[PDB]
């Protein structure tokens, strides 16, 4: 049987093409300076920290670290791979209105990819980390977007080096544009395509707390970064504590 939810989500789930950029810059001004944000650091997974906050929030969204050519990145160890085995993500992902992503994304034939996003609304968490069933099932939204591949841009197309930083930094204020569209007053965010993706995570982590700090200040209740890091050197973590501490 399918699960509860799951037709309501995936009848839901809606495409952002990359015409729309002014229309998330627009909702980004019109929501600039409405609340006292609060934005944590923390050691949880994207869902712990989700399921953590969802009492609390009228409006809760996350990130997810997504591939840009198939959806959950055909599956190992990785954040959106967590994300489609622990809720009901897929099935939204392979919806009709989401295929021109996976499409275009392809036809780029640029590692840095398109700005294309899409947003999923209402998806049930059915399990934990630790992948047991939950009693009732958690609902969060998710916006999906590939950030630009920095190690298959250094291996395969070095000139777009110069171009990974400045796309990822319009890319994540799209991130925040949806967000704002959607009217989310909490944030789950991350450390975006530090893992396979090979970018700098205090790229990410500054670049992140520049837009809160500017075009996005105020805009959103509570942001919480949910870096997972199981390296005994905590490198990835220790890159976002550091950058974010200012804000926190
Ligand atoms: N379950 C998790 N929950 C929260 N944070 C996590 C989790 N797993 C990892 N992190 C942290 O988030 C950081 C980045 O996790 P990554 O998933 O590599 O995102 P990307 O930007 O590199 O690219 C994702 C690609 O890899 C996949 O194949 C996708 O399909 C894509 O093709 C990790 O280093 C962790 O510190």
């Amino acid at each position: 049987v399918r699960l509860p939810g799951l037709a309501a989500m995936r009848q839901g789930t809606r495409l952002f093409t990359p015409e729309q950029g002014e229309d998330l810059r627009e909702a980004l001004r019109r929501r600039r300076g409405s609340f006292q944000t609060t934005c944590e650091v923390t050691s949880e997974t994207t869902f712990a920290a989700a399921r953590r906050l969802r009492e609390k929030a009228s409006a809760l969204a996350a990130l997810n670290f997504a591939s840009a050519k198939n959806p959950g990145g055909g599956f190992a160890q990785a954040q959106e791979e967590d994300l489609c085995r622990g809720s009901g993500l897929y099935f939204s992902l392979t919806s009709p209105q989401a295929e021109p992503y996976y499409a275009v994304n392809r036809q780029s034939h640029s590692a840095l990819y398109t700005d294309h996003l899409i947003y999923s609304p209402q998806v049930p968490i059915f399990r934990d980390d630790a992948g047991q069933l939950l009693p009732a099932p958690v609902p969060v939204n998710i916006i999906t977007a590939p950030a630009p591949n920095a190690g298959a841009v250094a291996q395969s197309r070095p000139e777009q080096l110069p171009q990974v930083l400045p796309t990822l930094r319009e890319r994540a204020r799209r991130v925040l544009g949806v967000a704002a569209w959607m009217e989310q007053t909490h944030l789950v965010l991350g450390a975006w395509g530090c893992g396979v993706f090979r970018n700098d995570p205090a790229g990410v982590a500054r670049t992140f707390r520049e837009l809160l700090e500017g075009e996005a200040q105020g805009a959103f209740e509570h942001v919480t970064f949910a870096v997972l890091d199981n390296h005994p050197q905590h490198p990835t973590l220790g890159a976002f504590r550091r950058e974010l501490e200012s804000l926190c």
